[PDB]
């Protein structure tokens, strides 16, 4: 009985980061052929990329005659952009009282009398 | 020629989404026992969370009210120092 020679080096477990490739052989008119029927090596072994996404733009708003709005990047070391995201636009508001400054700009006066 | 008992499964190589593992054994009294001498199964097919960082609020800006915003930036992942959020951009223009 005798081994066949080895077929391709077939799928890597892994995009990056480090996986293992297999390539298999057959014994040919025995159970039993010295050694193993398979072989495993090392494969994209590139560790993987900085993937980004960038939040929409916040809506535009007043500088003070100028307007202004903003967005940031998500990144993310991944193999697959898919499991990179951006979640929900998230806004709070706070009450300037009817002088409009007061605890937003301002805090409270103080007077001494 | 003999193999032994197999080992126990080496560390898996990935905690979350899928890695790989072996396990070994020895051909006592020379090389050429039939067979292998390594195995490989899968492990932690648990999927990876999804991790999320929030980003920094915008300034406050003027809507009587003022208003700010934020995101959040998640990512399928096994370590969260592996998702990081970028500086914040301003797009100005003359206006309103
Ligand atoms: C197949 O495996 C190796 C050859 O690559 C030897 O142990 C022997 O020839 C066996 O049949
Ligand atoms: C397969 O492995 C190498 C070729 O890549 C050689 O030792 C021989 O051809 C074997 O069958
Ligand atoms: C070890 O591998 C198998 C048993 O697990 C057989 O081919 C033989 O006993 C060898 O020594
Ligand atoms: C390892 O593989 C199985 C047990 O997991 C048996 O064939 C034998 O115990 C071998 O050493």
């Amino acid at each position: 009985m005798f081994w066949t020679g080895w077929g391709p080096w077939e799928r890597c477990t892994a995009q990056c980061g480090g996986g293992i490739q297999a390539r298999r052989r057959i014994c040919e008119n025995g159970p039993d052929c010295a050694g193993c029927n398979v072989e495993y090596q090392s494969c994209n072994t590139n560790p993987c990329p900085e993937l980004k996404k960038t939040t929409p733009w916040t809506p535009w708003t007043p500088v003070n005659h100028y307007e202004q709005r903003f967005r940031y990047t998500c990144k993310a070391r991944l193999a697959d952009p898919n499991l990179l995201e951006v979640g929900r636009q998230r806004i709070e508001m706070r009450y300037c009282s009817s002088d409009g400054t007061s605890g937003c700009s301002t805090g409270t006066l103080e007077v001494l009398f």
